[PDB]
């Protein structure tokens, strides 16, 4: 209960929510791509490895998204997925479209 509530508050209180771990190249890449859209002011990165409940968080992220791995990326509560999902959306114009609808990019 407590774990789900805590994860939910991160997702629901930050337009761009990224769950990450320590020393994770694909986390770093995803975060860098998002910051490249000047999204910093609406981003929250949570390092779930530095947490006593990592496994519970990962399991919940899998319930929400289909995967337990990090990074796990949400944009206004919608599931983007991982870094590879973000790259696909970015390259195909879907990421910019999401962000335009949110007023985050012109």
């Amino acid at each position: 209960e407590a774990v789900k509530k805590w994860v939910n508050k991160i997702i629901e209180e930050n337009i761009i929510a990224v769950f990450a771990k320590t020393e994770c190249p694909y986390c770093i890449k995803a975060i860098s791509i998002l910051k490249g859209y000047n999204l910093n002011s609406h981003m929250h990165v949570e390092n779930i490895e530095k947490n006593p409940d990592m496994a519970n968080i990962q399991a919940y992220l899998k319930e929400l998204t289909g995967k337990s791995s990090v990074p796990r990326i949400f944009i206004n509560k919608d599931v983007v997925g991982g870094c590879d999902d973000l790259v696909k959306e970015n390259d195909e114009g879907k990421l910019k479209e999401r962000l335009q609808k949110l007023g985050l990019v012109n």
